RNA sequence: GGAAACUCCCGACUUCCUCAGGAUGAAGUUUCUUUAUCCAUACCUUGGUGCCGGGACGCCGCGGCGCCUUCCAGGAAGGGUUUAUAAGGCAACAUCGAACAUA
DNA sequence: TATGTTCGATGTTGCACTAGAC
DNA sequence: GTCTAGTGCAA
């Protein structure tokens, strides 16, 4: 038919596009001039895939408690954790660096005057120079430089001493200190024959400096300092740690709140040196500093070392120059006890396996940290200036201001003291009093500034969770809130007995419902009929579906009493669908059921007939469990009869009496609903404050549930990027005969890397040893090693594949193919599809293509929870280890150019997709004939659709025990908007077109529209731009040549700006505003909103339905009468509109409703997946759709292609 | 668009198409589709299918049956309706806010 | 405003080179 | 020649 492209093809097409993008071609042109390209300098993307292990049985794996364990070192912010220890270490008083050099003069702050020279600098130099201080001078004369900064011109050394000193490229500028890196430079390149021998020779180097300095200048003697500092080391070799006396020290102090001091502490310090670079980044260069790379001794060799030397005795004071006294003291006793806590590493090892280290997981670690305190930093500066920009009032302005000395002090900015742990659970209070009066805003506003809430201070966590706890505490919640229920409910009844304040038990309905019909409607028989369907209705709903005992109870209370009839009730209750009340004066009006005409129920008696009804079940549900579907089923009718048995009291509830008494163990928060407990007399309001238990007990009736879920422990190490190549041993290849007609594998032959098989059939492995071996280049065998039965394998991360022999070779990042020795059952198979094993090939064979990057080891371990001694016990189920590699494409491969010549209009249809293609070359007035148009087909749509309104239960899938909310109904969306732009993508294909989409206007189904539109046009929001660069493979954007649009801004308070032209690009799709392309022709090219405005600012039908307006005759039907009604239902053909209307004059609006109902007709068959009014005719006897029709989509297809048409008035 | 099915909901236990490549050929102006061995082993989704079960609607002589039409006396011309050539896949963790809806 | 559902979004990781000791 | 513990390099 038109069949597009999809999978691979399609991933192809948008990859090769990606590389057409704006910048792509940028990259290119580099290359010219660049000459070699930087696979990190160029466009790329990662695409990651995800491979379960098949670890061969019959290896030494770890319980998941074990795989916990370490885990929870890794990411839990308690002690025995990374977390506590780093915060540990700054809260204790000591520094992190990124380097050994920068610890050393941190230390020995003393023996480098930097205060003074920066100030004589400036004298003599007259100008502040970057880096410029004996401390930071002594680093970058010992640092070491790598790359092709090691080569030793004198424009290199040049090169890095301006970048270093911040000097920028000023060859004609006489600067002094400009002129004295050049003499300096030049000095140095002389006198030393490389940067190694610099690092080596770093006094004579210093020597050197001061010596030139001389000659400008009195300034003192680095070197000396350099000495003198290097005299008074005491620290450990390389540490990156250091101990600070200006420091304040805060030991043995709240894990929760921990993380709150240190940043507070670091923060504090950022002022005091007076650092131009912003907070978020201050702290994460000191806390996690800077890759990671601080901790990668700290964590191997500060943590081996603190723990077998004693605080004060090498003593670990003199070592780290503690004060003299116990001063500060007790801040290695808070670090000593860290570092034994936290465990040692263990059972992860490398290959060959020696045990991984703490350091290894440096990276991932400082990412997780920093992340956070970007995040928790950005928080306090939004809470100052949200903070700077009935006794309770009383308590505000008092308890205010002490807030600000909270949020100061946390963020730093208060040297009255270091915040306390009270400290902070006055800020939460305060927000909690903040809160209540601000709803008290809201309290006399509708009687006719914001004391708003304010926002949270983060929190840490992670680690697995602990399942058998967390259930067991819902069971006790669950016990206890039941429990308390009932009290609440008792006592408010009973209060209401002995005031004697209860309603008719019955009437309530009557007289409620009474009260929705504003009308006479005789005495008491219009009101009454409805107030016994709202009875049914309520309790109706909660059996209606449901195949429980008491679901069917209730529906053979239902049958007994013969309420409705037999089809009647069955489709209600069975099939699902429609409803036993209407809400009178209906607007959908959906034919309402009748309830029997020969029963003569009494809505008094009902109520006594369904109370009794009630009072059965209670005694049944007694043998059930509480986590049951019966048990579902009677909290529904439970909570329908409390409450209204809650209802029926016409007299205001004294506090004292309605008071939520439920311990707060058991319990959160509650919403805004229930802010209060002067003017507390609720009128009839205990309802919503007692819905509360349900709902409540509904969340942890849900987790005990749930039969499945699993728990997740992710690994992420430095180095993990190590796939090996393995041969499939077990197997026979029989290498077809036509392959040796080609040049390459004729050449294989002849290598004699093959070994056969006495019946000629190759042997892999043994074959392998070959092509390792045999000298050289092992792309020669690229070809073959292709071909070759191999598989793709995982090496076992807590064993040790030493290796006798070179059994298989080991692939890494960027291609790197190296000839390594693998055990028996030692590796473990990735277990993919051959789309996606390919990818790993390409990524040995064709590293300049995609290359591998570092990997996570996932370990999910499914836990299953069941029933037994009346409690929910849990239990371990399988456990799946899989492995995620991110694949880089680098791409960045060009291929013959071209660019869009066509455009593509779309619109949705609420079945499917209409398109429009456009000539690029067709640019004026006349002529903008769509080149094709079309529509698709897209089931998913009608699908999303269908099961929203039919609000089925979501399908279960494995949920991960943290979240408890389903995400079914997430991941079809993302499905159905997958495929949504696959089509566009394909319809792209053909034409060569890039789309025009309309702004959003079913509503599950616009947030799939919104999501499509994520991907082709362009938005600032990361999550957005996120999408659309997923798919476009990090493409930007891309512009067309020779064509360009008129652009209008605006400037303030929703102004007209200017109409400006540009050049075209497309990111590769563009937008357009949408107004009323639906209503406008194709084919006319015509709208109906003109009269529609122009009548409304200031009515001649004739015999069949004419009128007179501007621009043509717009011929307005009814429904045809000429058959009759029985009939057209009798074919199921919709009751075409043929016949005509003519009442000779009609008002303004009534031409709108006609016109409305006018054009877009519905569907030719009542069998139709469309229930949408899908078709629309241009009005007038001009246009050809009048007679014919069209689809609405593909009209708003077209008169979106030819707006948007008529912008690009360019060339 | 090739080949197929036939009213319409809600539920219950089975089968799995498609999939990335390598040396070939036979044809059809730098492409289109066929076909041989051969490596790649099939992950996560959206799905499809077979099956019972509990029901419903539109006719009809509590029960039979099921897309509308029309012509030979159960059969030949037409209409519609629905589709599988399946479709998608960037991971992870921690944080924060509320956000939509339904009558 | 009220009845029940749910996501929406920020921030961070998915380093690479080599002097000196294994 | 092999490896890892340091930390520079691009930003
Ligand atoms: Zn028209």
């Amino acid at each position: 038919h038109l069949h597009l492209i999809s999978a691979k093809a399609s991933r192809k097409y948008r990859r090769t596009i990606a590389c057409l993008s704006d910048t792509a071609k940028k990259d290119l042109e580099r290359r010219k001039q660049s000459g070699a390209a930087d696979p990190a300098q160029e466009l790329s993307c990662l695409k990651t895939i995800k491979f379960k292990l098949e670890v061969p049985e019959g290896s030494k794996l770890p319980s998941f408690d074990r795989i916990s364990q370490i885990y929870n070192a890794l990411e839990t912010i308690e002690k025995g954790s990374l977390s506590y220890l780093l915060f540990a270490l700054i809260l204790s008083g000591f520094r992190i660096f990124p380097n050994s050099s920068a610890a050393k003069t941190f230390a020995s702050s003393s023996c480098y005057k930097n205060d003074q020279f920066a100030s004589q600098i400036k004298e003599i130099f007259g100008e502040m120079v970057k880096n410029f201080i004996p401390s930071e001078l002594e680093s970058i004369l010992k640092k070491g430089r790598r790359k092709n900064n090691k080569d030793w011109t004198e424009e290199n050394i040049k090169r890095v001493l301006n970048s270093e000193f911040g000097r920028k490229n000023s060859e004609g500028s006489s600067a002094l200190f400009d002129s004295f890196l050049s003499k300096f430079s030049q000095e140095l390149f002389r006198k030393f024959d490389s940067w190694n021998e610099v690092n080596k020779k770093y006094l004579e180097a210093a020597e050197l400096l001061d010596s030139m300095l001389a000659s400008y200048g009195p300034f003192d003697s680095v070197c000396k300092m350099i000495g003198d500092s290097d005299s008074r080391n005491s620290l450990p070799d390389k540490s990156t740690i250091a101990f600070t006396n200006n420091a304040e020290i805060t030991v043995d102090i709240e894990s929760s709140v921990m993380p709150y001091m240190a940043i507070a502490a670091l923060l504090r310090e950022y002022r005091q040196s007076k650092s131009k670079a912003a907070p978020v980044a201050y702290v994460q260069s000191h806390l996690t500093t800077t890759n990671g790379n601080g901790l990668s001794w700290f964590f191997k060799f500060g943590l081996d070392l603190i723990r077998k030397a004693p605080v004060s005795s090498g003593s670990k004071s003199l070592q780290e120059l503690f004060s003299v006294p116990d001063d500060k003291l007790d801040g290695l006793k808070f670090i000593k006890e860290a570092c034994e806590a936290l465990p040692e590493a263990s059972l992860l090892c490398g290959e060959k396996g020696e045990l991984l280290g703490y350091q290894d997981f440096r990276t991932s670690f400082a990412g997780h940290i920093d992340s956070w305190v970007a995040n928790y930093v950005n928080r306090l500066f939004e809470l100052i200036e949200l903070v700077n920009q009935s006794h309770s009032l009383e308590l505000f302005e008092g308890l205010v201001k002490n807030v600000r000395q909270t949020l100061k002090k946390l963020a730093g900015i208060d040297i009255s003291s270091s915040p306390n742990e009270q400290d902070i659970k006055e800020f939460y209070a305060f927000s909690d009093v903040l809160n209540r009066l601000g709803s008290i805003r809201n309290q006399i506003e509708n009687a006719v500034k914001k004391l708003k809430k304010l926002p949270k201070l983060n929190g840490l966590g992670g680690g697995v969770p602990k399942q058998q706890e967390l259930l067991d505490k819902a069971l006790e919640s669950v016990k206890q809130i039941r429990h308390y229920q009932r009290i609440d409910f008792e006592r408010v009844i009973q209060w209401a007995v002995n005031e004697h304040c209860l309603e008719t038990v019955p009437k309530f309905l009557v007289d409620a419902e009474k009260k929705k019909i504003n009308k006479e409607s005789s005495t008491d028989f219009a009101a009454k009929e409805n107030a016994v369907r709202f009875l049914l209705e309520g309790i109706g709903a909660a059996a209606r579906g449901k195949t429980d005992s008491v679901s069917k109870a209730a529906y053979n209370w239902f049958v007994v009493n013969n309420f409705l009839a037999k089809k009647d009730l069955n489709r209600y209750f069975i099939n699902c669908q429609g409803c036993i009340y209407k809400p009178p004066y209906s607007k959908r009006r959906s034919l309402a059921f009748a309830l029997r005409s020969d029963n003569k129920d009494t809505i008094e008696v009902v109520w006594e007939k369904f109370e009794t009804f009630y009072k059965e079940i209670s005694k049944e549900i007694e043998k059930f469990n509480i986590f049951s579907q019966e048990f579902q089923t009677f909290l529904h009718l439970e909570n329908l009869r409390m409450k209204l048995l809650l209802r029926r009291i016409q007299k205001p509830i004294p506090a004292e009496i309605a008071f939520f008494s439920l311990p707060q163990e058991y319990y959160d928060s509650l919403p805004p609903n229930v802010a209060f407990l002067n003017q507390e007399i609720t009128p009839s309001e205990y309802i919503t404050q007692f819905n509360l238990y349900s709902s409540f007990l509904n969340g942890n009736l849900i987790l005990l549930r749930r039969s499945r879920s699993y728990l997740r422990a992710k690994f992420s190490w430095v180095g993990n990027s190590k796939l090996i190549y393995a041969a499939k041993e077990a197997r026979l290849w029989k290498i077809p005969n036509a392959y040796w007609k080609s040049d390459e594998w004729k050449m294989i032959l002849d290598s004699n890397v093959l070994v056969f098989d006495k019946a000629g059939n190759v042997l892999p492995a043994p074959t392998l040893k070959k092509v390792c071996e045999r000298e050289g280049d092992l792309r020669l065998f690229y070809p073959l090693l292709r071909q070759l039965p191999h598989d793709w394998c995982y090496r076992n991360p807590f064993v040790k594949s030493v290796g006798r022999e070179k059994n298989v070779i080991e692939v890494n990042k960027e291609g790197e193919p190296k000839v390594a020795s693998a055990l028996p059952g030692s590796l473990f198979r990735l277990i993919g599809p051959a789309p996606f094993k390919s990818l790993l090939d390409d990524c040995f064979f064709n590293p300049l293509d995609k290359d591998l990057r570092e990997c996570m080891l996932i370990v999910d371990q499914e836990i299953s929870q069941k029933v037994e001694a009346q409690k929910v016990e849990a239990s371990l189920e399988s456990c799946t280890y899989s492995i995620a590699v991110p694949i880089r494409y680098h791409l960045e491969e060009p291929k013959v150019s071209n660019q869009f010549e066509n455009v593509l209009a779309i619109a949705q249809g609420e079945a499917g997709l209409a398109y429009a293609v456009f000539s690029l070359k067709s640019i004026g007035e006349a002529e903008t004939k769509p080149i094709a148009v079309g529509t698709i087909r897209i089931p998913s749509i009608r699908r999303l659709i269908h099961s929203v309104s039919t609000y089925r239960k979501k399908k279960q899938r494995l949920q991960n025990f943290k979240q408890n909310y389903d995400s079914t109904a997430f991941i079809m969306r993302e499905n159905v908007t997958g495929d949504v732009c696959a089509k566009i993508v394909g319809l792209m294909k053909e034409f060569n077109a890039f789309p025009v989409l309309e702004y959003d206007v079913s509503r599950q189904l616009s947030a799939v529209y919104k999501a499509v539109n994520s991907h082709f046009l362009y938005f600032k929001e990361p999550g957005r731009d996120a999408l659309r660069k997923q798919l476009w493979y990090g493409g930007d954007s891309w512009t067309i040549d020779g064509i360009e649009i008129v652009t209008r801004e605006r400037k303030e308070d929703g102004k007209e700006g200017v109409e400006k032209i540009v050049p075209l690009k497309v990111f590769p799709g563009r937008s357009v505003s949408a107004r009323f392309t639906s209503k406008t022709c194709s084919c006319c090219g015509r709208n109906v909103f003109d009269w529609l405005f122009t009548e409304k600012k200031a009515f001649n039908v004739n015999s069949k339905g004419e009128l007179t307006t501007a621009d043509g005759v717009i011929q307005l039907f009814e429904a045809d009468r000429s058959k009759g009604p029985k009939f057209y239902a009798r074919r199921k053909e919709r009751t075409p509109l043929t016949k005509p209307i003519a009442k000779g004059s009609y008002s303004l609006e009534e031409i709108e409703r006609r016109v409305r109902t006018n054009l877009r007709r519905a569907p030719k068959s009542k069998q139709s997946r469309d229930t949408s009014q899908s078709q629309y005719f241009c009005v007038y006897k001009d246009c050809a759709l009048h007679f014919s029709g069209m689809q609405a989509d593909e009209n708003a297809a077209i008169n979106i292609g030819r707006r948007f048409l008529t912008a690009l008035r360019k060339n």
